[PDB]
């Protein structure tokens, strides 16, 4: 994936919270990281994709290779197995953890950024725009 690169600001979020709660995350998490609008930045070197988030709440970042699983760190401290691929240019990420799974679709529409984050029945869209 390249045509993700770019900074980009958190402009709306839908069921952000009703998301956090699903994974699992605890009130007073949800509460700050419900505030925040983060920015992330996305970078590519070579095979490797870097992506960062910025925030009030929580600095993060992955670097990985499409296809390649690799041990994450969340922003709410979970310990995850993450494999992100890239599908119809679609970047797929799924994290598993204690028999769980959640769904991270990054995706370019427009001149946005959309991300779609899915636990079990609940569906969170956050919209980004470029910087
Ligand atoms: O606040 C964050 C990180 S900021 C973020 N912004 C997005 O647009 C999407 C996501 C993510 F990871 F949930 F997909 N996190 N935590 C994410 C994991 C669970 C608790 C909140």
């Amino acid at each position: 994936c390249d045509a993700f690169v770019g900074t980009w600001k958190l402009v709306s979020s839908e069921n952000f919270d009703d998301y956090m709660k699903e994974v699992g995350v605890g009130f007073a998490t949800r509460k700050v990281a419900g505030m925040a609008k983060p920015n992330m930045i996305i970078s590519v070197n070579g095979d490797v994709i870097t992506i960062k988030s910025e925030s009030t709440f929580k600095n993060t970042e992955i670097s990985f290779i499409l296809g390649q699983e690799f041990d994450e760190v969340t922003a709410d401290d979970r310990k995850v197995k993450s494999t992100i691929t890239l599908d119809g240019g679609v970047l797929v990420h799924v994290q598993k953890w204690d028999g769980k799974s959640t769904t991270i679709k990054r995706k370019r529409e427009d001149d946005k950024l959309v991300v779609e984050c899915v636990m079990k029945g609940v569906t969170s869209t956050r919209v980004y725009e470029r910087a």
